[PDB]
């Protein structure tokens, strides 16, 4: 669905924001 962080429940316009987000709070998406 739209870019949004289902952990923190961000949401972002785009993905890199959404993906760099796991790499930097969640940073481990393993
Ligand atoms: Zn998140």
């Amino acid at each position: 669905k739209a870019y949004a962080c289902g952990l923190c429940n961000r949401a972002f316009t785009r993905r890199d924001l959404l993906i760099r987000h796991a790499q930097k709070i969640h940073s481990g998406n393993l």
